[PDB]
């Protein structure tokens, strides 16, 4: 069922970001929806891989060929890793945040994608949607947002 797929995706994101946040492993994971992401998938290394927390983690290990860029998730696949997302030029984004967050914000401005960031400098988990930044959300907060947004 798609329902079981969507819940597995939530769990996959929750576990991998939780693992990566404890270890300050930067990460950037964009989930596409009605708005196509195919142009950005094509900038990356194709994976077309089953979604799992273990793969998400392995991708973002630092100084590895897959980690520099965004993971894009399309349907029930990790479509691509090391993809480019457009950067927000928004002057409202805090300057202590980094390029991952600016990239997470840029794509949320031009798609309806849900994107999730792990800061390598703080371990905070953030989320972007519709040009909004949810900064350093708690585990419970991330759970409800992903539940609300990714389960249809
Ligand atoms: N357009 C983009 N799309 C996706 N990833 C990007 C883009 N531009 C930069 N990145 C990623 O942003 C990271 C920038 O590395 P850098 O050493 O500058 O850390 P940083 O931006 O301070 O980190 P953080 O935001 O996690 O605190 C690199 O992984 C680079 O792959
Ligand atoms: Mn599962
Ligand atoms: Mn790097």
């Amino acid at each position: 069922r798609i329902e079981r797929e969507q819940h597995h995706l939530i769990e996959s994101i929750e576990k991998s970001t939780q693992y990566m946040a404890k270890r300050r492993i930067g990460a950037l994971i964009s989930v596409a929806r009605d708005t196509g992401m195919d142009d950005y998938i094509e900038t990356g290394i194709p994976l077309n891989a089953k979604i799992s927390s273990q793969l998400l983690i392995n991708i973002f290990i630092p100084n590895t060929p897959l980690h520099d860029g965004a993971v894009i998730i399309k349907g029930n696949e990790i479509a691509s890793a090391a993809s480019y997302l457009p950067l927000s030029d928004s002057p409202f984004l805090s300057k202590e945040l980094g390029t991952r967050h600016r990239a997470a914000l840029g794509i949320s401005e031009v798609t309806d994608s849900i994107t999730i960031v792990v800061s390598e400098e703080t371990g905070g988990i953030s989320l972007t949607k519709g040009g909004e930044l949810f900064r350093d959300v708690s585990e419970e907060e991330l759970h409800k947002i992903l539940l609300k947004e990714l389960v249809t």
